[PDB]
This record gives structure tokens, sequence and C-alpha cells, in this order.
């Protein structure tokens, strides 16, 4: 047969084509649970940079807090040295 | 009569001939549609690879400032109880001054 | 006729091919599906993405903000460290007007 050699050889690219397609999907089926993964590793980075966040606001204050108490530390340290000029050499 | 009988099957397997070219047409058009789709999506493949490794240096550089912040805590843990130890000092040599004044 | 039967066999042979189409029409029916359900995580890649930039960002500014710190404190601790003279200074200062 002349024609129907002509649709075997055509289904036959058809099955081969489809089948490779299906090989394919299955593979791309495995990026649905990569992705959830990702989702889940991008929450948690998330929490550990709102953490980050609340630590080093907290750390800045207790700086800002230190300078201030020995800025008036040191003046009450300098007043002792001028009372002490006043009394000892 | 005969020529009715031959042209019946003539006409018969000629439909099924062009029934089954159309559904060929059919079948090859979705299959290319399809095969574009699958092309573009095997790019995924490639951004989860470099998503995967974005957060793997994300949660290094995360460590890394949970270590520093850790360090600065117990500095200004240091510090702060310095401070409380230099400010008893600071009050005693007050006091020594007051006494010596009211002698 | 030999004729007769030929095109009776190759007709026979045509739908037993439009059987095997008809099983392919079904197979590229349920890819088609499964394309248009991973064509949802071209959008949820374009999210993580963005997720990620928005993470180094925060990082960015995190380790601005814990190097100032860092600076500050080591300028501090510089700082205690004269004012620790100073007091120890006047304590002795002291000893020495309260010991004559
Ligand atoms: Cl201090
Ligand atoms: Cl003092």
């Amino acid at each position: 047969g002349k024609e129907v050699e002509n649709f075997e050889k055509n289904l036959e690219e058809c099955i081969t084509r489809i089948t490779n397609t299906e090989k394919c999907l299955k593979e791309l089926m495995e990026l649905k649970t990569k992705a959830r993964e990702l989702r889940e590793e991008c929450r948690s980075l998330r929490s550990r940079c709102d953490q980050l966040e609340e630590r080093v606001s907290a750390a800045e204050d207790e700086i800002n807090e230190i300078k201030r108490e020995g800025k008036f530390r040191e003046k009450r340290i300098k007043r002792n040295e001028q009372s002490l000029q006043e009394i000892w050499d």
C-alpha cells in the first residue's frame, strides 16, 4: 500500500511526539513541589529578617541610652575633678 | 447498477480517508501548540535552580547577621554592667566630696 | 473480484487508524489540561523572584545598620576606658585627702 504507508508514518510520528510531550509534563510536575519548598524558604527568611530588625532596633536604642548616660556621668566626673582641683594638688 | 455499486465503495472509502486526514490535521495542530508551551515551561527548571541558590545565599547572610547581632548584644550588656559599676563609684566620690565640704 | 476486496481491506485499515487517532486526541486533551495547570508556575516563579529581591534589600540594610552599631560600640568602649582612668584618679585623690 502507498497511502496506508503514509498514514502509518504520520500516526507513528504522532504517538512519538505525544509520548515525548508526556515525559516532559511528568518532569515539570516536580516544579510544583519545588515551588512550594521555595515559598516556605522565603517565609522562613522573612521571619528571620523580622526578628533581626527587632533586635537591631533594640540594640540601636540601647546604644543611644548608653551614650546619653555616659555624657551625663562624664559631667559629674568633670565636676569631681574640679572640686578636687580646689582641695588636693 | 454495477457502476452505482462501485461509486458507493469509492465514496464510502473516500469519506473515511477524508475524515481521517481532517482528524490528523487537528492532532498535529494540538501537538504543535502543546510543544510550544513545554519549551516555554522548560525555562522554569533553570529559574527554580537559580531561586534555590538565591535562598541558600540569603540563609548564610542571615546566619552571619545573627552571629554579629548576638556579639553586639553581648557587648552592650557588658557596657551596661560596667556603667552601672562606674555609677556606684561616681556617687561614692560625690558623697566623699560632700563630707569634706560639711567637715 | 480482487480489487473490491483490497478497496474494503484498505478501508478497514483506515478505520483502525481512526480508532488510534481517537486514542491520540484523548492523550493530547489530558496533556493540554496539565499545561494549563503548569502555567500557574510561571506566575509563582515571578513572585518568588520578587520575594528574594526584597529579602536581599532587607539584608543590605541590616548589614549597614549592624556595621554602624558595631562602630558605635567600639567608640563607647574606648570612651569608657578613659572615664575609668578619671574615676580611679578621683578615688586616689579622695583616699589621699581622707588618709591625711
Ligand atoms: Cl561610661
Ligand atoms: Cl568621680
